[PDB]
């Protein structure tokens, strides 16, 4: 009696599952060959595997039980089983959760407040802002801008540096309530968030 064996590509390489996959969704179908043409029955082995993947006994279709996330867990290995009526064969399948852009940039220590004198020289960096993004590639890289734009302050798109660009005057304007806007470079469906930045201006002699 000749034992059964798997054939699918994802026993040598890896199986990709995009993290947006609704639960109850089929992820693949396990395919095996018995040389003696036995009606094979498939299963899922382990408890790590079994709380993620349910396997249709006969068809070898594999579907998703608990939802996926790459922010939590990027990759993990799972072991599947196929029966010969007398003997179980199992094989190691490296899963890899495929990323999507489901995280808008997240600020740290907002709101923001700065205090500078009217005489602050033009080009003086006065604050630095930081927004993180955990996503993959352009989903997880940030670009800072003002919103609306400002005439008196700029912000470095790369490093999030708030510099002075037009000279200030206390007798004209004693405060400036700006909104820093952080955005990710995912060209198809991008995300963006806002932080308040309240620059108070201090009087001097003129
Ligand atoms: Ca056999
Ligand atoms: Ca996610
Ligand atoms: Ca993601
Ligand atoms: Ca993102
Ligand atoms: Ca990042
Ligand atoms: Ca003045
Ligand atoms: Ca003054
Ligand atoms: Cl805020």
């Amino acid at each position: 009696n000749r034992l059964p064996y798997f054939i699918n590509y994802f026993f040598d390489t890896y199986l990709l599952i995009n993290e947006d996959t609704p639960v109850g969704s089929s992820v693949t179908q396990l395919l095996a060959r018995d040389l003696d043409n036995d009606h094979l029955v498939f299963g899922v082995v382990g408890e790590e595997a079994s709380r993620f993947f349910a396997v249709e006994s006969v068809t070898g279709v594999v579907w998703l039980r608990q939802p996926l996330d790459r922010e939590t867990k990027s990759e993990f290995t799972v072991e599947f089983s196929v029966s010969d009526s007398q003997g179980v064969i199992k094989g190691t399948v490296n899963i890899q959760v495929g990323d999507v852009n489901d995280n808008a940039p997240r600020f740290h220590n907002q709101p923001y407040s700065v205090r500078i004198a009217e005489n602050t020289p033009v080009g003086t960096p006065i604050f630095i802002v930081n927004a993180t993004d955990p996503d993959q590639g352009a989903g997880g890289s940030v670009l800072y801008s003002f919103q609306p734009p400002s005439s008196f302050f700029a912000i470095d798109s790369g490093r999030g540096i708030v510099s002075v660009i037009r000279g200030l005057d206390y007798e004209i304007t004693q405060a400036y309530q700006l909104q820093v806007n952080a955005t990710d470079q995912d060209k198809s469906k991008p995300l963006s968030t806002l932080a308040n930045l309240a620059i108070t201006i201090t009087d001097v002699q003129d």
